[PDB]
């Protein structure tokens, strides 16, 4: 298992616009295109992303550039900040999956005002980390994807994937 066949489990694949688990358009892999409740907005975002005139649909090879691509800027976006980088850097390479899963589900300002989880997480203390996670909008809202992060970063095994 790695951070792309994790994140395919969480996401599903999906190859014409949707709405995500808020109610806002999306497209492929999770990849989120306008929280604005217009679908011609979501369109337009869409053939910008993709570089053509889609539609609403795109084909499997292109959803798979955009999630290659949200991966890369997840990762990018843990190493640019000063309060997600430093917690990443400790982890062990199981543990880092689940970091890059919560930033790529809910973004990298999201995942750093979770303050007293990295700290936890940085100490290693991971059945404490593990219960701070889970008092959050994020856990009460997606719970059964929550909960699989979690364990994650709880076990450092791929246990709650297989
Ligand atoms: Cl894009
Ligand atoms: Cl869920």
């Amino acid at each position: 298992m790695n951070i792309f066949e994790m994140l395919r489990i969480d996401e599903g694949l999906r190859l014409k616009i949707y709405k995500d688990t808020e109610g806002y358009y999306t497209i492929g892999i999770g990849h989120l295109l306008t929280k604005s409740p217009s679908l011609n907005a979501a369109k337009s975002e869409l053939d910008k992303a993709i570089g053509r005139n889609t539609n609403g649909v795109i084909t499997k090879d292109e959803a798979e550039k955009l999630f290659n691509q949200d991966v890369d800027a997840a990762v990018r976006g843990i190493l640019r900040n000063a309060k997600l980088k430093p917690v990443y850097d400790s982890l062990d390479a199981v543990r880092r999956a689940a970091a890059i899963n919560m930033v790529f589900q809910m973004g990298e300002t999201g995942v750093a005002g979770f303050t007293n989880s990295l700290r936890m997480l940085q100490q290693k203390r991971w059945d404490e980390a593990a219960v701070n996670l889970a008092k959050s909008r994020w856990y009460n809202q997606t719970p059964n994807r929550a909960k699989r992060v979690i364990t994650t970063f709880r076990t450092g095994t791929w246990d709650a994937y297989k």
